[PDB]
């Protein structure tokens, strides 16, 4: 299907014979699901996100059906805030990011979807993250007024400054909206701006 980004791209998945809801997340390398039992052997791993690191169980070669498309691959199980399908399985189901409904650039998900953006007169690299509601940019001396905010992901919450009506050009496409500024490990373009550039998921 083709999925737009006005709402979270939540889908039903089948894993270990059970149904779960999960977010299609182009900003995730891996697939992470809330605590559950999976048949098979696992190994301990740590993974990170906006707020720090969590401990997970890594299960390899697990069949997962994602809105009716089959994948077989690595699933990490642990205390993630949201079940997420990451690039390791998005690539298996042939999911791509597409601008302006397919008229614009197509971005495959074999590697992190990093693009050039312009904000505040500065050029930066940022990750297109369908699993992010908001856009979070590395510490940058943006002029203007702001309001404090906390935002969360794997690892917990960070404090940021919320600026409104900030122009952001993404891969040459103009957008304007809310930007959150703080100590994010990677600059993230979230759905609030991805929708403005007509970005969709397709598979």
């Amino acid at each position: 299907p083709q999925i737009t980004l006005w709402k979270r791209p939540l889908v039903t998945i089948r894993i270990g014979g059970q149904l779960k809801e999960a977010l299609l997340d182009t900003g995730a390398d891996d697939t992470v699901i809330e605590e559950l039992n999976l048949p098979g052997c696992w190994k301990p791993k740590l993974i990170g996100g906006i707020g720090g690191f969590i401990k997970v169980r890594q299960y390899d070669q697990i069949p997962v059906e994602i809105a009716g498309h089959k994948a077989i691959g690595t699933v990490l199980v642990g205390p993630t805030p949201v079940n997420i399908i990451g690039r390791n399985l998005l690539t298996q189901i042939g999911a791509t990011l597409n601008f302006c409904g397919g008229g614009g650039p197509q971005i495959t998900l074999w590697k992190r979807p990093l693009v050039t953006i312009r904000i505040g007169g500065q050029l930066k690299e940022a990750l297109l993250d369908t699993g992010a509601d908001d856009t979070v940019i590395e510490e940058l001396n943006l002029p203007g007024c702001w309001k404090p905010k906390l935002i969360g992901g794997i690892x917990g919450f960070i404090k940021v400054r919320q600026y409104d009506q900030i122009p952001v050009e993404i891969a040459g496409h103009k957008a304007i909206g809310t930007v959150l500024v703080g100590p994010t490990p990677v600059n993230i373009i979230g759905r609030n701006l991805l929708t403005q550039i007509g970005a969709t998921l397709n598979f």
